[PDB]
């Protein structure tokens, strides 16, 4: 299928225990959609020094469109000092590894895979 139904844990930055995905755009893109698949994906919402506590390169999931079944449909966008790879819509939060931290709610999204 070209989308996927996710329901990816929203997690507070301080209690992340892997604060982003590697190295490299290519690394952090392809890590991203791995954790994606393997439902080991978690979703931290984008505030005011939520960046900053988290590393670059960052993996963020926008809005690719105006939501099936209550699913957001979402696509990839990294970005590696101030370039971003990809191009779409409002940040729904930063993509990171989930290793069991307790999240405080979930975003239910469509995943353009």
């Amino acid at each position: 299928k070209t989308h996927v139904q996710l329901s990816l844990p929203v997690l507070q930055v301080r209690d992340v225990l892997v604060r982003g995905f590697g190295d490299s755009v290519e690394e952090v893109l392809s890590e991203a959609r791995q954790h994606l698949k393997d439902g080991t994906c978690g979703l931290v919402e984008v505030e005011k020094g939520v960046l900053p506590q988290l590393e670059q390169p960052y993996v963020f999931i926008k809005r690719s469109d105006a939501a099936p079944h209550g699913h957001v449909m979402v696509e990839l966008v990294a970005e590696l000092e101030g370039i971003q790879y990809g191009r779409s819509g409002e940040t729904l939060g930063v993509l990171v590894p989930h290793v069991g931290e307790i999240p405080v709610a979930y975003r239910k999204v469509l995943l353009r895979k």
